[PDB]
């Protein structure tokens, strides 16, 4: 139907149809008379999966023969979403499967909606890992993603009476056709026990054993016949476990609880024992697998054949675990072992918020991992000896840099452990990486400046354009060809079309079609009625105070109050959509969701407003929903307080898909504006330096309330019960926080934000000039492909060359 | 290679080879370079499974079109063993797969050993259910087996220092290629809650819900293209379950514990709540499935289209559950509902031992199943009104017949509930069925004589001859053809060969080959050295006092003592093998295992004995081990105290496979001896009437000890520490039980048993006359095919005609 979706040859279509029918009969054990749409989805998934296996076996055989340097990406989160369409895209099978299913009397898009998301992450950090796997395969790198196969991923969010409710995400209920269990490569992991010292070194004894069983999922590169592996570990009790009789069998559950559920708290550290067990479990099983594979090729060459990338500090125990194995089991001396470890490991930081840093109580490590605690103390002593030699007499530096934090409870700072034991430390956007060198890791940067790098985040143009926005991918390919899909810098060629009346019309037409599709989806699956001619104003991301969904709320109420003040005045109509999940224990985030729905309840039912303003809370935001709403957006809200969002990646998805951005100079927004030109971006608010000035002086929210009459009115409406008539004091916590305890200075950016929003509305009144600015954004989005990002990791950290060359089919 | 194993045609062999290679590549995702024998087993299992699915789909479609009366066999145990060879046998694929695998460079028998047993039962009752499924499919009946998919079946038994140790039977670890999950047919099951009375009847409210997810396994008939279904339910928590957050997800395990593990106690009732939940879970989900299927065809015709067979009282809650559904949900009046229930249900009793009867505490039923308790009280009241009208003034009869037992704790007698609510009640051998009418159910037989039947047990000649003893099946088919495999009465034709010198030699040759094979197996997999020329004397069955493994022990010690007394005298050499699992909490049974190994330790290492006597404990006895040892046996020990073993089925397996029987006149032994002729059986000991005489008088074990010098010596050896030098008093519990508290009168049968054993040894000295008696046994074993048994259930209980006609291929 459309060219970017590949060929639908007679031979291929014929073959797909017969393999579909074979799977329905032999694999699903059904006939057409009893088959449900879910059966049809599974028959299709099994048919596409068959096309992967040949390439998967030959890719792994090739790595064994050629023995390249292997890249191991360790993460506690992989936010993968759905797999069927992504696989078809990367294999050039989409049009053929479309034709084949059409001829069988089926609608492929309907079958695609049956697949569950693999929701094994919370947000940006987990989705980054997923984009990275796609780019590593597309660039022909010998890479493996290693994680945990959670039985329950991120909860499903229901909204009841305006409140978030959590439901278990039982994503494996119907089975997962993409994974292959490998019970034959099961490995033991040890917990508790104690340390014995012999003549021949330390011994970790009397441990409890949990088994780690791997499940492998294929990761196809874009049309290069490369298929890499994501290996996820599942916890199993050993068979002599606890072995009155009935209870001993039932208690096997205790061991298997390790892989049961993803912790849903992002940007807030809780020192729970089960989380620590999860972190060690992934690290210990992964490291045995790495060493196994290396021996099947003397540890001097270890860093030449192995790179380990730590996705934040979550897998930081890799550092002392690798030391444990090299020293205790392989009997290398300390200094040699340490050299190998440092050259092998590298660490990526994703936040500067203090409450998000992992600082584990020593008493936990003492009981659970007694040998690792001893290794950490020894690392600390030797590291601080170096600091002392470089900065003699600087006793406070020693306290600041220690891996051991003194106090009420002693803790281990995992970020300090990661810097000490890695040859490279990177932030995730230029501004973030600079803040690391100047503030939180300043001491470490002074000691070892060579370690610190930047690697600005990116997104995969496969999932985030071709898959989710085929209409836009097509009008682009018509002018410039198909090469941009794996070389996104080619989008620059589109600047020579900014005055092309045909292109302008095509860009605007694709956006309108996207909005109609999404406007209909809202009514079908959620029974809500929106005007598709309105400006689609969207903020989708996890709910946190720093992301300032509340500032968005203040603008919405301002617009409503202005309308009620002058009802017969013209305003540009808007549909304001906000979505995202809150962490189950985060009270303020749950209150913000309730406020948004409460505003909707008032605004959406005021007859004087008409269809000039609508406020929609988008329920259960997740990867598959993102693929729908992002192509439909006109305005992307990226309004975190300057200095708080390390990079952002949602921002990049919106830029690629033809939305304009309103945002602060924070995270990757700075580089986006630099690429597109500041004239083509809606920048507002305090810069980082302005925030610091305000902190030195002292932030007084009262000053703003006193001097801005429009802001005062809103606060009075909130306090008095305007948005909660039956429960007048419902929002008192929100008002109190805003007035007296606001870490993120919502009031301070209010005036400039409202002013900037007026400028957005002004441009939207001129469709032709709106679209020309859109083209300037899409055309300059090339830097933000994760192919660029991964190529920089490869060259500057891992020491390997990317390859765009195909393997034989 | 051998004719009974079918054809190996060029076309078939070619096809099997290519489908094997396809499964290895696409299903297992391996090449030949990395494949292990387990991979090869799975590729073969998937290849054979493909041949079932066509017939499975068309069998079930046929039942929908023709709408026959459906038979539902409810059991908490299905002791299935391995599936691969059984499937090949029933599909006539064995020789072809043998050829195909040979040509691929593989040994099929080696791959067969990789499959795990489906150990979802304890012993005779569970294995009977498995033989029954095979016979129902072979006789073309529209039958479904319904049970629980336990994650852990009967424990694996290890012997450590002579003691039994239990290990979890993690049989699903590598996957089960035979089952198909059907998450689409998931059904809710309710627990706890309370009863409300409305104007329109009772309502069961405020319940906790557990989901029941079915898994279907194919059951192929013997070469008739019929494939029936065994549907096993798995427990799942609902997704809003318990829905701080982390714990609520982890607590889902509580619900899912219902299907976690098989209770390993046979013949001893424990009133554990988890067991009650298991019993209701299977009944509630099964009954919804039955009704669903019936509606897709007015409840008057219900008994015309449905039969429910209760395998003991374990699924007895079907009776009040069916009443609950018909009265509370369908709104039938009580009397009509009861008529339907009685005509639908039938009950099979498997034991007379008082401690095995299910008598559930009323307080358990009150809390867990409040509505069912009310229904049971109402059933009881109406039943006792009938007893009172038939036997006016007989107040003690009313107490004896009540479903409610009075006392310390009130209990419900589930056996009484089953008789009241079933149109048929049967025992499992003629002697057992007579004991039911004369003793434990005498009152019920007087009230409703028409309800009571006999159905003597049987075994399937597919698993228990063709599969496990192909050598014997072949020499038989050479003379009389292949028809006997589904018409076992044809074995009578073999009587005309009792004087045939060629046949005599062939029968003896097959036995010797079986013994050599098993003698080698013992050395390979268990490093133990036996003489294959010795008489193989075997007792394999679950360990219980009533089965009298201890009497066997007394004989063994007698033989050892006689040898030591006159070392240079000739005796017929024996290998005495005893095997079977003990229930984890049964102390005496665990002591008996230790005694057997302790005797072995002394006997097997006495240089004066030589290889004239060996005592072997066969570890981890289970279905796959039975298939090995039974064809190797010369002597079958069936020596329960008269009146205690309801039928036995192991006895029948040994008779079919060319062992002679030493046994009491108990259970089916009586009918076996009647079929073969008493001259061709080694019968000894008290009859039932002799046991009763002894009970009236009072059993005094001292009298035997005082009057039998050989018995006194053994007891003195046991007490003094002869068999436990380092632990002289180890066996004091055993001696005390024998001397003062022996319910099963071991001493009373001792003299006659030893005498009878001398007669066995005498016949074994004359190989030709031994074999002629063997032929007379095999020739008269036809009555004990489960095809005969199932045909009687069909005609006399279920009201359906068996059919040997094929479905189209
Ligand atoms: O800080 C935690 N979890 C985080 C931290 C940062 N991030 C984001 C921030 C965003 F700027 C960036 O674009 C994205 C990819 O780099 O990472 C995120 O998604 N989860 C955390 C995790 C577990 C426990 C406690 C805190
Ligand atoms: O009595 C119980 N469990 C039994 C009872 C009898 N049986 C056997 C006895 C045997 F004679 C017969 O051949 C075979 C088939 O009919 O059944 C058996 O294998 N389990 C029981 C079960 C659960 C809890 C408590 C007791």
């Amino acid at each position: 139907q459309i060219s970017v979706r590949g060929l639908a040859g007679v031979e291929n279509v014929t073959e797909l149809k017969k393999n579909f029918n074979r799977h329905l009969h032999f694999t699903l054990v059904k006939d057409r008379n009893v088959a449900t749409p879910r059966d049809y989805y599974f028959a299709l998934a099994h048919t596409v999966r068959d096309h992967l296996v040949g390439r998967w076996i030959r890719t792994q055989q090739h790595y064994y023969e050629k023995d390249p340097k292997r890249i191991y990406y360790l993460s506690l989160e992989f936010y993968m979403g759905r797999t069927l369409q992504n696989t078809m895209v990367n294999l050039a099978l989409e049009n053929a499967c479309d034709e084949a299913t059409y001829q069988l009397g089926l609608d492929m898009e309907e079958l695609e909606e049956i697949e569950e998301d693999a929701g094994l992450g919370n947000g940006g950090l987990g989705r980054l890992a997923a984009c990275f796997l796609d780019s590593m395969a597309t660039l022909g790198l010998a890479a493996y993603g290693y994680g945990i196969r959670y039985e329950f991923g991120i909860f499903n969010q229901k909204i009841c009476g305006g409140w978030q409710m959590e439901e278990a995400d039982d994503w494996l209920r119907y089975g997962n056709p993409w994974e292959k269990a490998r019970p034959e490569f099961t490995l033991p992991v040890h917990f508790y026990g104690r340390v014995e010292h012999t003549s021949q070194g330390a011994k970790w004894v009397d441990t409890q054993v949990v088994l780690a069983m791997p499940y492998d999922t294929p990761v196809p590169g874009y049309r290069n016949n490369v298929v890499n592996t994501m290996r996820l570990w599942s916890a199993k009790a050993p068979n002599d476990f606890n072995l009155g009789y009935i209870q001993a069998v039932l208690d096997r559950n205790l061991a298997e609880n390790i892989s049961r559920v993803l912790y849903p708290n992002d940007n807030f550290f809780e020192g729970k024992e089960l989380r620590l067990k999860q972190e060690y479990f992934v690290v210990a099983a992964t490291l045995q697998d790495i060493i196994r594979r290396f021996k099947s090729s003397n540890f001097d060459a270890f860093p030449d054949k192995v790179a380990i990338q730590l996705n934040d500090t979550h897998p930081s125990l890799a550092i002392p675990e690798l030391m444990r194995v090299l020293v205790d089991l392989e009997r290398l001396d300390w200094d040699k072992a340490w050299e190998v470890t440092v050259k092998t490991c590298a660490y990526t930081n994703h936040t500067v918020l203090p409450e998000a840093l992992e600082r584990w109580p020593v008493h936990l490590l003492e009981t659970l991992l007694p040998r690792h605690l001893q290794i950490i103390y020894e690392i600390n002593q030797r590291f601080l000896n170096r600091v002392a030699a470089a900065f003699p007499g600087d006793v406070d530096r020693l306290r600041r840099m220690s891996l051991v934090e003194e106090g009420a409870v002693k803790r281990i700072n995992m970020a300090h452990l990661c810097i000490a034991g890695s040859h490279a430390v990177n932030g995730v956007a230029r501004i973030h990486s600079e803040i690391l060198k100047k503030t939180i890791f300043k001491d470490f940067y002074e000691l070892e400046p060579h370690k610190f790098q930047n690697k600005t985040n990116g997104i995969t143009p496969r999932r985030w354009l071709v898959l989710c926005n085929p209409g836009l991918a097509e009008i682009i390919a018509e002018r410039i060809g198909e090469e941009y899909i794996s070389d996104l810098d080619q989008l620059r060629k589109l600047l020579s079309y900014v005055d092309d009346e045909a292109f302008i019309r095509d860009v605007a037409k694709v956006k309108q079609e996207n909005k109609l599709k999404f406007a209909a989806y809202l009514e079908r699956e959620y029974k809500v009625h929106i005007n598709p001619n309105s400006l689609f104003d969207v903020q989708v991301k996890r709910i946190h105070e720093y992301k300032r969904q509340l500032l968005n709320c203040l603008h919405v109420i301002t617009l409503y109050n202005r309308i009620k003040k002058e009802p017969n005045k013209f305003v540009v109509p808007r549909t304001v959509m906000i979505g995202g999940k809150a962490a189950p224990g985060y009270h303020m985030a749950k209150m913000i969701i309730k406020l948004i729905t409460a505003i909707g309840d008032v605004v959406n039912h005021d007859p004087v407003v008409g269809d000039r303003l609508r406020v929609i809370f988008l329920e259960n935001y997740r990867v598959s929903l993102a693929e729908k709403v992002i192509p439909a957006a006109d305005l992307s809200e990226q309004i975190s307080t300057a200095g708080t969002e390390a990079s952002g990646t949602g921002n990049m998805k919106f830029m690629l898909n033809g939305a304009l951005t309103i945002g602060t100079m924070d995270g990757a927004n700075v580089e986006m504006a630099e690429e597109a030109g500041e004239e083509n971006f809606f920048i507002f608010g305090m810069r980082v330096e302005d925030v610091d000035r305000l902190d030195q002086r002292g932030y007084n929210a009262q000053e703003y309330y006193d001097r801005i009459p429009e802001l005062r009115q809103i606060i009075e409406q909130l306090s008095s019960g305007f948005f909660s008539p039956k429960q007048p004091d419902l929002f008192k916590d929100i008002v109190n926080m805003l007035m007296h305890h606001d870490r993120f200075k919502v009031f301070a950016d209010y005036e400039e934000y409202v002013k900037c929003q007026e400028r957005v509305s002004a441009l939207y009144k001129n469709p032709r000039e709106w679209t020309r600015m859109v083209i300037r954004n899409i055309a300059t989005s090339g830097k933000f492909s994760s192919d660029r990002t991964i190529a920089q990791y490869a060259r500057e950290i891992w020491g390997v060359e990317p390859s765009r060359q195909r393997l034989p089919a």
